[PDB]
């Protein structure tokens, strides 16, 4: 009898899956990591040399986290004394190895405690942030140029994203943008002055006699927010003034009549960038198209080039307005934009032309826009078969609209649904990435022809260990609800058998735009609870769900704590009347904004679940971040919407928790969703005499990711799910 | 069949013990509140008069908290607005009603967050603390003399405690001393400049978007300690014109060559007052004596008035050095001082001598003296049957040492072993308080003969009661480790039957100077556990215990996280080998510093306990606050106790956790524990990968004691055990 899929397998990383990271350092040559040794491929080949021997650092005294190749190969920026801070930011010391002379240099060092560094786009420029300020070098060697002098740590960030920033605007620490050719440098500053601190303890290690208090500009929802501005500095004048102009770039008026938010930077040309700016109401954007006027050294927007995007259902974007893509010429750009019907499809613009036009279409929508060429653009949808939670490459004649190639969809339909891609640096190949349903399969192309060249991962190992153990299977599926279509997914046990009744666990997150009904190939919890404990776990996507259009996404504009979590359950019941699933044995759980819903879902009274577990959950949402919070929900205002702010709360559902057993979790050092979320779940709980069970993780942020703490964590929850379900 | 005690029984408090509260006034009468009237009782026949009607205030607008009569009778202190702090300290608002003309004073009222009041010992001037700073009232409508002008929140306090000296020196919040008749007012203050705060978040009410970060001056093990300066003010001579002129007594020579404390002040006549002082290294404390000089108006303290008290097998005290009782003319006084075998004892002092007389002697120890007339000195002792854990209050002949006689000990012998007192203003009268180990048993005796006037109070009613339910009994008995007998008590179920095996829970408190098995008549959550549950509740006096002589109480000098862990281990190990107790379920508990205990227990690697719960334990004596922690254990220093400090912690013994179920909680407003403490427990069962049951309560404080809080605890900590012993 083969063994089962357990959870210290799972726990443990015994079945691993192989991937084949690989970085385009040119059209034709990619780098990759083997054996510690640092290879260069040609494409075409797939041949390979050594680019940089695994010994090469031995006495270099510290571990490299990683490493970054200058545009023009001359140089090696290493990277060490990696400091994690927030989801993208940390700080790290910084060295520069010449190549070329296979010297480390060692003057005028990027210096300790560094923010943010990158190269620029071509040669070998720098731009770095360390406290707070921007700076320049222009030769590895040689003497930094300072350009802000305003940085002041919590207050003032040059070049770098605040908090909310990071997390909800820009996904990113960085907020610099070099011009394709290196000439400019285009900046935001974030102000926090006035922004409010979230203040928590952090432990750290025993040693530490008194715990220290984390205090980080963060506004809550209604509460000040960062304030921002735009600069550009020419950084091919800074070798010949002492302190070259940094020129502001102004937000439109119908910007600055109130809070705002600056939502993308995108560079079109060497003297034209694209800015799009977002009202703090979040259904009105405007993108802003400038030039570089050679005359005043002054940066011009025509507002005959101006573009306002906008929504009357709900906010703008999917989570923020999309980027635009621009014809090498800088007279064009192509932009992901919700359609009549509210598909997101690609529309076409000329940036002096306000109308657009799209050149996709269909009850289906494109996720991203891949790459651009003079000929074609490349993007990935959810068109093949009309399955929103598959993937797929496909190419458009920009001559001709109607001639559309799917790139990726027949090349192994059964294995393969889900693909993202990595083209070259001007499209001559690109490597296809398949995540499922089958095992992830990694192979490469050539843009010419479309020909695939070879395969470059297969994990025909995995595959081999695998053929040894009971794995669960996955059913993709939909129900009709209202005549629409909502997809949901089933973990289903080894020797799945429809006429027994299994419990089932409900896994949820549920947020605006998300999607957990997809094709992709996954070895996690719900893997051990189906293979080993005899557990469905499913997932639904409900109203509010994603890559469906926007009458399922806005269905809960102004409006969380409803729809989507109502769908939940009726989810489960229809599960019920599925006639394979134990009704008394019915279970909900879910992390973050999935801890929510869970909580919701267990204090609605439904009577259909069992026990649940909320992990980090948002337990009110005034107590969560601005930007997220106040895109679906508006401002906690009387004369907006304060009502429903006050009565989506988990807390005023206290006591029907009465009717079920509860599990809740958070991590002490929580900067997302503090621990004030589940702080104030768990005293509501008390003043109604609910009994409950409770784990804090102490110093685990949002992603309890610590190796021990998510041990402990998935060791735990197991316990709770198996004496709920009665399982030995 | 009978009902038993059941968990709602303790929770909602359906068996209440009555009291005798009593206040007296003078050598003849009391004061008792009777259904909100306050009447006025003739101690000699019983008699009694409406001292004040409980509708005067029917009126006053605020739900008054407490009063507090003038000691000449003609004003009330009225407190309302109670907002309470830590321990002992609180803030409220007062007034002031007029006994004779029947009117509240509405001019010069004290002001709102008065930090502590006071009358005057005789007559009725006020002196109170507002905004750390001291204030007296020679009439209560007249404006107040400021005396203090320094106060400064969390920095200066003057005439109260900051957090360390209210918590472990003075047990109040309190710092002002009235000569006996109100002349003079001595006063400490306290400096807390270098003390660093533990910080730690405060949720408050749902509606509150940011927690709060409560910042508290703190010194924890080794770090910097408040500085103290003591004054004496003379409040006859105060002027409207001028500041009042305060006299410093400064610490004797010998305390000001390093870190030391206040821990006593007594005043001995009209004109003479005593401190004691204590080093920083508790083992060595003086007491100075000092004189007003009427021609200077200054305060002398002869060296040969000075009285050294210390310890060569630990620290001096109790919890501090005793206080003295001082003779009508002050020119002697009576100490419990440790003599030469250990065991506390009663010393005569005058006041120029050096050698002071043991007036008592003996294995036992006087807990207490009570009162001092010209004939006999009343106190507490343990004399009685050689049981440490009774108490009975004895007189002895001040002429013939010889002469002990005890007036408590046969009063009830079957019914009353646990006794305390109030005398009356010149001892005419006493009140005794028999707490067990039957029913509280309140009676009034006048001292000439020892007659026994009358019952006060015989919780007849609650009696009545009690013969309806299937009570718990109490075994008190002792086991001998070493020579040495050691005691500890059983709260056995009803119906007891020694030839069945009962599962048992070890309830742990064991700090230095504990006493956990006792005589005390007691309703908790024991008794339901014993009644309900059918759990044995037993509870072990080991090495460190009090009462018992410094060879006990001492053993654990320098050395905390040893002999009183090995010795509850022992106990069980005993326990689990007699005839009635299951072996296989056997649990231990506790709270505080039995929460250490248990955890140290718990990770002994013993084998004996299935199962433990730590209630907002220490784990790490570097985390709690210096004058405790460094009374038992020194300075963490490498020169003085560090090994010690670093290895008798929680966290070290994590990997021994695997055997075992634990329950860890912990208030998360914990101000005199840190939530800290159990928050690096938690972390090192999370790094050794020890699964564990946890539970936060959130905003509550040491004593987890909000009405709701209280009854989830023990519902949580009721449904662990039952699961942990198979219980249904
Ligand atoms: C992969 O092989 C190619 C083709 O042999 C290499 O390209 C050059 O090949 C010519 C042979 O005519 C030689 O002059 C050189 O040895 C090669 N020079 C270059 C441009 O690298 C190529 O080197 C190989 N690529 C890698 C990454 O190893
Ligand atoms: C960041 O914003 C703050 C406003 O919150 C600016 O601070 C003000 O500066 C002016 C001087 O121009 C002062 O008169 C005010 O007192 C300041 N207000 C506050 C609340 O501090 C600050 O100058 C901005 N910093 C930058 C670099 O833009
Ligand atoms: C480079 O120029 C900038 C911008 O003019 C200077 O920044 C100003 O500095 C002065 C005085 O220190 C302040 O009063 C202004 O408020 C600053 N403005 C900004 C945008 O920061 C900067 O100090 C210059 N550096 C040097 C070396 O001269
Ligand atoms: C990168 O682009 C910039 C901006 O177009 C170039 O700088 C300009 O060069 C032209 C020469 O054709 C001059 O007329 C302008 O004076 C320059 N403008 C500025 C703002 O510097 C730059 O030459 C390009 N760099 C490279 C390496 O080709
Ligand atoms: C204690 O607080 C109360 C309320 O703040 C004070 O009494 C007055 O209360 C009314 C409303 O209750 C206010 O209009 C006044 O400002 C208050 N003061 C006056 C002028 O009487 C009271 O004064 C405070 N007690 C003291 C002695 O300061
Ligand atoms: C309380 O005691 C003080 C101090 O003994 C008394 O004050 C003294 O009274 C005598 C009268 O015989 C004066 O000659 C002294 O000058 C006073 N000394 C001081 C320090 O003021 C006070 O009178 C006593 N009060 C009561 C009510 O008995
Ligand atoms: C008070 O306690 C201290 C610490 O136990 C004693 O001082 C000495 O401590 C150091 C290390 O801390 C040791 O080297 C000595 O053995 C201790 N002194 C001796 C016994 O010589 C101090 O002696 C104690 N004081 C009293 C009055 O006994
Ligand atoms: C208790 O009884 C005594 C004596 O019977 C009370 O009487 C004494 O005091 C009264 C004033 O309080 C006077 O009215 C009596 O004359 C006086 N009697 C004597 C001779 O002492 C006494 O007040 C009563 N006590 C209380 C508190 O009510
Ligand atoms: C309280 O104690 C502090 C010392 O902890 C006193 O301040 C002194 O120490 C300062 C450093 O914190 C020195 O810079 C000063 O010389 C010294 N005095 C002054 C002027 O502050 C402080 O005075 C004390 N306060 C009181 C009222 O006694
Ligand atoms: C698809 S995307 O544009 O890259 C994008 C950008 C930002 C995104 C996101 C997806 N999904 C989330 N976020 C940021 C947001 N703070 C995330 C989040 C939401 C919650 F409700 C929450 F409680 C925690 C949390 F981390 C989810
Ligand atoms: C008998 S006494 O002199 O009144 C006295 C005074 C102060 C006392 C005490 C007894 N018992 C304790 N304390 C203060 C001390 N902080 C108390 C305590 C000890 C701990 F180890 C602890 F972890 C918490 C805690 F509150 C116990
Ligand atoms: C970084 O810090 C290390 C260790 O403190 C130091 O030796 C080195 O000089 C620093 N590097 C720079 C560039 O300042
Ligand atoms: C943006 O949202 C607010 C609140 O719903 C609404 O009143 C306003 O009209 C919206 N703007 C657009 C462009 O629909
Ligand atoms: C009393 O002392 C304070 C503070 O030192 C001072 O401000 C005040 O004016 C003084 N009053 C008199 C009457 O001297
Ligand atoms: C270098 O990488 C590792 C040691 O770090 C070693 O296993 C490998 O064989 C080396 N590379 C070569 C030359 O194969
Ligand atoms: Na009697």
């Amino acid at each position: 009898t083969r063994k089962t899929y357990t959870l210290t397998d799972y726990l443990k990383n015994t079945y691993r899956l192989k991937l084949y990271s690989l970085r385009w350092i040119s059209d034709h040559e990619y780098l990759y990591k083997q054996e510690n040794n640092i290879l260069v491929f040609n494409a075409e080949y797939g041949n390979s040399s050594v680019f940089l021997e695994n010994s090469t650092f031995d006495e270099f005294g510290h571990s490299i986290n990683d490493y970054s190749i200058s545009p023009d190969g001359q140089f090696i920026l290493l990277e060490y004394n990696y400091v994690k801070q927030w989801r993208h930011s940390y700080t790290a010391s910084y060295d520069i190895y010449d190549l070329n002379k296979r010297q480390l240099i060692t003057e005028e060092r990027i210096p300790n405690n560094t923010q943010w560094v990158t190269w620029s786009p071509v040669g070998h420029k720098l731009a770095y942030v360390w406290n707070n300020d921007i700076y320049v070098k222009i030769e590895p060697n040689l003497p930094s140029y300072r350009i802000t002098w305003t940085g002041k740590e919590d207050i003032i960030y040059n070049g770098i994203t605040d908090w909310v920033y990071e997390e909800e605007v820009f996904s990113a620490y960085s907020a610099l943008w070099w011009s394709p050719n290196g000439t400019f440098l285009a900046y935001a500053q974030f102000n926090d002055t006035e922004v409010p601190l979230i203040e928590y303890s952090f432990y750290s290690d025993e040693s530490l006699q008194y715990p220290k208090t984390v205090r980080v500009p963060y506004p809550k929802a209604g509460a000040v927010n960062p304030t921002v501005k735009f600069f550009v500095v020419n950084t091919d004048s800074l070798s010949s003034v002492t302190n070259a102009t940094s020129i502001q770039i102004t937000a439109p008026a119908s910007m600055l009549i109130g809070d705002h938010y600056l939502c993308d930077v995108t560079w079109a040309t060497q003297e034209r960038i694209s800015l799009q700016w977002l009202r703090r109401i979040q259904n009105y954007s405007v993108m802003d198209i400038c030039d570089y006027d050679e005359s005043s050294g002054r940066w011009n927007c025509l507002v005959a080039r101006q573009h306002i995007e906008m929504s009357t259902t709900g906010w703008v974007g999917r989570f923020r307005p999309s980027e635009p893509h621009f014809t090498l010429d800088g007279n064009s750009f192509y932009k992901i934009i919700s359609n009549e019907e509210g598909y997101r499809h690609i529309c076409y613009f000329q940036i002096d032309k306000k109308d657009c036009t799209f050149i996709t279409k269909g009850t289906w929508e494109v996720i991203g826009i891949e790459a651009l060429t003079s000929d074609y653009l490349y993007y990935i949808s959810n068109e093949y078969k009309g399955m929103p939670g598959g993937r797929n490459l496909y190419k458009i004649q920009l001559s001709d609209y109607t001639k559309v190639t799917c790139l990726s969809c027949e090349l192994n339909p059964e294995r393969c649904q889900y693909y993202s891609v990595s083209f070259s640096k001007e499209a001559k190949y690109y490597q296809l990435r398949c995540s499922g349903p089958g095992l992830p399969l990694y192979t490469l192309h050539s843009s010419v022809n479309d020909k695939g060249l070879r395969v470059l991962e297969d994990n025909s190992a995995l595959d081999k260990m695998l053929q040894n153990v009971q794995m669960p299977s996955k059913k993709l599926d939909f129900i009709i609800l209202n005549e629409t279509k909502f997809w949901y997914q089933m973990i289903l046990p080894p020797h799945f058998d429809k006429s027994k009744k299994y419990p089932l666990l409900l896994d949820v997150y549920a947020g605006p735009c998300s999607q957990k009904a997809d094709t992709v190939f996954r070895l996690n919890w719900a893997t051990y609870l189906a293979s080993t404990e005899n557990i469905i776990v499913a997932s639904f996507d409900g109203r509010g769900s994603g890559y469906q259009g926007d009458k399922i996404m806005h269905a809960i504009n102004r409006r969380l704590g409803t729809f989507e979590v109502e769908d939940q359950i009726e989810a489960a019941r229809q599960f019920s009347k599925m006639g394979f699933v134990d009704n008394k044995r019915i279970a909900i759980w879910g992390w973050s904004y999935g801890g929510y819903v869970t909580s919701m879902v267990l204090g609605s009274g439904s009577g259909v679940f069992k026990c649940g577990i909320a992990v980090a959950p948002v337990s009110r949402w005034e107590y969560y971040d601005s930007v997220y919070t106040e895109r679906y929900m508006g401002l906690p205002t009387p004369e907006d919407n304060l009502d429903h702010y006050r009565n989506s709360t988990v807390m005023s559902r206290a006591e029907n928790f009465k009717q079920v057993e509860y599990l809740l979790i958070h991590g002490t050092a929580d900067d997302n969703v503090h621990f004030q979320q589940s702080a104030q779940i768990s005293k509501a709980l008390v003043d109604v005499g609910v009994d409950f069970q409770a784990m804090w993780y102490t110093d685990e942020d949002h992603g309890i990711a610590s190796s021990t703490a998510h041990q402990h964590i998935y060791t735990h929850m197991s316990h709770f799910i198996k004496q709920c379900f009665s399982l030995p």
